[PDB]
């Protein structure tokens, strides 16, 4: 089941792909860059769980699902670069800001992989680490990249407003599932775990792109 | 005989980025930038070739000996190699930094998939492998289509030089993934000796050649 | 010992990106680009030590402290790029001449840790490499680096000079200790390497950044 699971997450990887391609062919405004992103991050995913479908991306340590780290340092600080650039859309960019974001989610994802591979007290303190990590980004997305957002205008903002809270409510049910796992306490069973990282990563990435794309396409003038 | 022609590659990858850091000296109207990608490739390549001859950066695995030094050296030469490509297009014109980092995502993939077609067998090989050749058809598709139509809106004379450049790239490409299968990696048809040869000639040519053959056609568009 | 060591080293790097947090509320004219380089260089070196002070960031091979290498790879980079920033402090950028440095100081961290992996003749054909990537990244410095801060007038070109010599003082010790210690020659012990790579670094990432920024902000005024 595990595997056929990671096949139908691969697969809806490539339709989401397809269907961003297609939209990138009648922009409506939305620069190219966007586009591209939105294509990486399911493309990169879908390879990655094919990684798994496949009975590669895994090992024994309880199973390491170690694709997954693979597919996140990738396919999450492009989301935040996603994000980013909405708050920025029509107006001056700040790549240092968005830079930020992506150093602290790179780290956030390998204080993950770390946490996955040790023990005890160890284990918690790398865990602890990213949950940290994850706090700032949540600051950062409340904070200055919103005060961006505001200053660009009363439709934007509301659209910023929307994908922040979006992913936000998404991005915070990683570590809690991290936790809850066989990679932490061990309260939920494999099966459990694997299902909740099929389901959020849709819609953390295909998701997440449809409603970011559609609300900036609907801002088009003409 | 396999060490040493990785000695000798490593000698011309230095020969050849001494050549490019002279060329910069006097740049002709060519972008500095375009000069350190020219040298960042065959210096980066010559070291990964180096750990070859060293014995260093091959291993064994399903009895086939594994050159994982090769994918060490492309995940870093050729997608700057499509850099330097998407730059020549983009010479005298605004920058599709986009598109540029298009081709390096594809390109970066479709050696990740070539080094874990490399450690699979069977069905799994072949299914790593078809997503690489699937990315090097995009990458070609975008070198003829929309990268030439920037090259070409930049006028007659720097599409001409782009349409060359594009060719000698693209014929040397396809050559990799096509002895890839033909090797020990794929269907081992080609003996290993024939192939260490194929992936000791081709990125000279690669490498080496594309930049003269870019890096001079660059020169000869400046007036003195 | 080893392990208290670097604990301590880790606290020290979360205090120094504490500090240029705090510098970077307030930034005297110096972009937010040489706050946010300044802050990673320590939080990432400080989780690379503190993988150390828990026992996971080394293997017995003689013990190769990897982790240092993780650290370095990305450290290292980041301030050479501050000190690229600073000799173009008021003028216009050059990020190809950046990142010329950047790619042999990546090449370098990188011909370390192979070196590290390696025995005999090997293992100093890497080490050589290094050391002329680090040779090529100071005539960068003292050369067209120090042209482009001296472009900037005299302020900046004197601030320039001085970090170039507390950076270049500092990062020739690296190849010096590593060659003396247990990577090397095994002349120096380990307990020595481990408090020379716990020192030299305090001052090439917090020290280094407080010069630098201290200097850039001083220029406000
Ligand atoms: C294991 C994973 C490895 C990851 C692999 C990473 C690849 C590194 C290189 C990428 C392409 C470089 C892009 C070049 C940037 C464009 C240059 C540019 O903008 O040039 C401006 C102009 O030419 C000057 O005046
Ligand atoms: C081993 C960890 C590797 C992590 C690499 C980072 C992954 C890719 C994400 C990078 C951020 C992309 C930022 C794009 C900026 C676009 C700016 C613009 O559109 O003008
Ligand atoms: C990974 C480590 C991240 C540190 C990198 C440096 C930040 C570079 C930001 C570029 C600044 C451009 C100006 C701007 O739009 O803010
Ligand atoms: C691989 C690269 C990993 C990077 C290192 C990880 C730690 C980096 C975190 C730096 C983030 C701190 C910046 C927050 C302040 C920004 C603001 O004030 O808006
Ligand atoms: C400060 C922010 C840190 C928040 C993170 C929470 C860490 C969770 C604690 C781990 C549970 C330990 C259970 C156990 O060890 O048995
Ligand atoms: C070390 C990093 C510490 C601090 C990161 C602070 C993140 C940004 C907070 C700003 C809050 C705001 O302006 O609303
Ligand atoms: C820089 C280019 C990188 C080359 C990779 C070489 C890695 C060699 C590891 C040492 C192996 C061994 O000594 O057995
Ligand atoms: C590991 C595979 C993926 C790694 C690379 C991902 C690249 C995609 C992300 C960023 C695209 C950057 C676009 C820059 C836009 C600037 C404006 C322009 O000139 O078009
Ligand atoms: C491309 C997307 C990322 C892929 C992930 C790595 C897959 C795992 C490679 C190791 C498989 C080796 C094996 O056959 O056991
Ligand atoms: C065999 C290699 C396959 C691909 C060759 C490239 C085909 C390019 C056609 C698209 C060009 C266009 O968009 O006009
Ligand atoms: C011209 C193509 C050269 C390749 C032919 C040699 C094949 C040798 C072999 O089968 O190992
Ligand atoms: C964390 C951020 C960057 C630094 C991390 C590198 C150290 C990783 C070391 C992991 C080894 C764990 C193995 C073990 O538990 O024995
Ligand atoms: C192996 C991994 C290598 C990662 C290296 C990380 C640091 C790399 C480059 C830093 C680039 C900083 C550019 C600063 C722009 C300044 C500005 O415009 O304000
Ligand atoms: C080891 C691998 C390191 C790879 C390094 C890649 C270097 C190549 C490309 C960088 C080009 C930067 C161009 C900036 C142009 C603008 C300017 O000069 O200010
Ligand atoms: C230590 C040895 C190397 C340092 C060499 C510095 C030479 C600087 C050259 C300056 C210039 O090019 O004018
Ligand atoms: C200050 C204290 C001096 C201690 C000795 C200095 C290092 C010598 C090298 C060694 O013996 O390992
Ligand atoms: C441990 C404490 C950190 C040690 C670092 C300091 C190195 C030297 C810094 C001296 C410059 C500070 C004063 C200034 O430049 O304004
Ligand atoms: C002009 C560039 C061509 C891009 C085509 C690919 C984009 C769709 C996403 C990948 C799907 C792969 C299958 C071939 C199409
Ligand atoms: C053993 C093989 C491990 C996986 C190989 C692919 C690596 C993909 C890149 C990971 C870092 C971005
Ligand atoms: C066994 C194959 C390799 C497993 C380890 C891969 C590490 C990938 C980490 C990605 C960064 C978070
Ligand atoms: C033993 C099998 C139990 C499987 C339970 C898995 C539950 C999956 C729910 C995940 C939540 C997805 C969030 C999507 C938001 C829209
Ligand atoms: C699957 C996640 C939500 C998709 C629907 C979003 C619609 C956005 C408005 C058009
Ligand atoms: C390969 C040749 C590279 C030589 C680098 C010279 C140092 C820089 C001088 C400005
Ligand atoms: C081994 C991979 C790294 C190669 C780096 C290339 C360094 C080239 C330095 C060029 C400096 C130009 C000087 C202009 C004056
Ligand atoms: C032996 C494995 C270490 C080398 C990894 C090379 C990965 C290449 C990525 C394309
Ligand atoms: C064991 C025999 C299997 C042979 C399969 C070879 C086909 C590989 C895919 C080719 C894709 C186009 C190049
Ligand atoms: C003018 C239309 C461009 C089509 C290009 C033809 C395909 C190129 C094949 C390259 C492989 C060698
Ligand atoms: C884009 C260029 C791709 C070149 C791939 C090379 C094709 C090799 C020959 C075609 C496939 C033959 C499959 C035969 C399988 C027999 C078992
Ligand atoms: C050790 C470094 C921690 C913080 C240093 C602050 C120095 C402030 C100088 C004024
Ligand atoms: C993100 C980097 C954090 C490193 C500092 C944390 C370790 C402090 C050790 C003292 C107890
Ligand atoms: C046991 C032999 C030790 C040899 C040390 C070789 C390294 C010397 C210093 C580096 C010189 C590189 C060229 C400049
Ligand atoms: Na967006
Ligand atoms: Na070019
Ligand atoms: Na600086």
């Amino acid at each position: 089941m595990i595997s056929i699971l990671h096949y139908g997450y691969s697969f809806i990887m490539l339709l989401g792909a397809l269907y961003f391609y297609l939209l990138s062919k009648d922009p409506k405004g939305v620069p190219a860059s966007e586009y591209l992103i939105a294509m990486v991050i399911p493309l990169w995913s879908g390879a990655a769980y094919l990684s798994i479908a496949l009975g590669q991306g895994l090992f024994q340590y309880t199973t390491i699902y170690y694709a997954r780290y693979i597919d996140w340092v990738i396919s999450t600080p492009l989301l935040l670069a996603a994000l980013a650039l909405t708050a920025m859309f029509g107006g001056k960019k700040n790549l240092t800001l968005l830079f930020s974001l992506v150093a602290l989610d790179v780290f956030m994802i390998i204080t993950g992989f770390v946490a996955d591979l040790s023990i005890g007290t160890t284990k918690y303190i790398w865990y602890s680490l990213g949950v940290i990590a994850l706090i700032i980004i949540l600051v950062i997305t409340f904070g200055p990249l919103r005060r961006i957002a505001l200053s660009n205008g009363t439709r934007l903002a509301r659209h910023y407003t929307r994908v922040a809270i979006y992913l936000s409510a998404l991005w915070v049910c990683y570590p809690t599932a991290w936790l809850l796992g066989p990679s932490g306490l061990g309260l939920a069973q494999e099966l459990t775990e694997v299902l909740v990282f099929i389901i959020l990563p849709i819609f953390s990435k295909v998701g997440f792109s449809i409603v970011d794309l559609h609300g900036l396409r609907k801002l088009h003038q003409s």
